[PDB]
């Protein structure tokens, strides 16, 4: 099942992208490096429950799912070599897709 793991990782997780929208709009990188090594942890952390037991609650979620790991990388990426630009059109990508995500996870699509 895992669903409820999944659950509780996933929200821990969304909670600390939350945070680092707050350090974002308040442009402290010091704050932000520090988030964002929290986040991939939380990534690796939720993400190893579904490569532990591949169910997933459908086919859609687990791709946007991984679709979203690699727009925090290249949102990463931007922030490595200081693109200002794509980082607000990342983070408007990032956050549709996590709550499309969330939306698929609670229920079945």
């Amino acid at each position: 099942s895992e669903f409820e793991k999944l659950r509780q990782t996933g929200d821990e997780l969304v909670q600390a992208f939350q945070r680092l929208r707050e350090i974002f709009d308040k442009g402290d990188d010091d704050s932000l490096e520090q988030v964002l090594e929290e986040i991939e942890e939380l990534i690796q952390k939720h993400r190893q429950l579904f490569d532990n037991r591949q169910e997933a609650a459908d086919t859609e979620a687990a791709k946007q799912g991984d679709q979203w790991v690699q727009l925090f990388q290249r949102f990463r990426e931007a922030i490595d070599k200081g693109d200002k630009d794509s980082l607000e059109q990342l983070l408007e990508e990032l956050e549709q897709a996590l709550q499309k995500i969330r939306e698929l996870a609670e229920k079945k699509n």
